[PDB]
């Protein structure tokens, strides 16, 4: 699909068997979930933003299905005001910023 | 363009007459930029971002070149880590997420 930008970029992804609705967000190097569980071992991090950082856990090899396609990487999860689909899996779908 | 996801989509923004690297970021709804002087008045506001919210200054029809399209607009100016161009400016020079 071609989505433009007059509105936030929001998709529905199923991710540990869940389906979230989050942020197609080209500024985010990595993929930031709201608290949830999620299976396997993980490790934390600090994500910085606006605002200053947040302590995440950091999960590898997570599957995520992201507007009906289906990529695996790594998925931070932590107090994100939103839930942010970064570059990490943006690439693996395919997506481009055209204009 | 098509610019891929595989490295942050940074550009080159004019802004004041001045070269800046900026982030094309579908995930801000607005435009925020470090610290600089623009002309005339600015109002307040707040924006939230992944570590918590910031106060910045709102100045309203900057000219400002992105990637080599001319935009005037609404510009932030505050304690930003990196330039983000949002989507108050992604519309004004045509942009669209595309998968
Ligand atoms: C600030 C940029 C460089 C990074 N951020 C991604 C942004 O797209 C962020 C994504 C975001 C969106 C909403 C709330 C919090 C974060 N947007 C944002 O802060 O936009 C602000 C400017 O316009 C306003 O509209 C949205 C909030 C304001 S982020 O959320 O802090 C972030 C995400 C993944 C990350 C990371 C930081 O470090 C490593 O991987
Ligand atoms: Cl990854
Ligand atoms: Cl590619
Ligand atoms: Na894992």
């Amino acid at each position: 699909p071609q989505i433009t930008l007059w509105k936030r970029p929001l998709v529905t992804i199923k991710i540990g068997g869940q389906l979230k609705e989050a942020l197609l967000d080209t500024g985010a190097d990595d993929t930031v979930i709201e608290e949830m569980s999620l299976p396997g071992r993980w490790k934390p991090k600090m994500i910085g933003g606006v605002g200053g950082f947040i302590k995440v856990r950091q999960y590898d090899q997570i599957i995520i299905e992201i507007a009906g396609h289906k990529a695996i990487g790594t998925v931070l999860v932590g107090p994100t005001p939103v839930n942010i689909i970064g570059r990490n899996l943006l690439t693996q779908i395919g997506a481009t910023l055209n204009f």
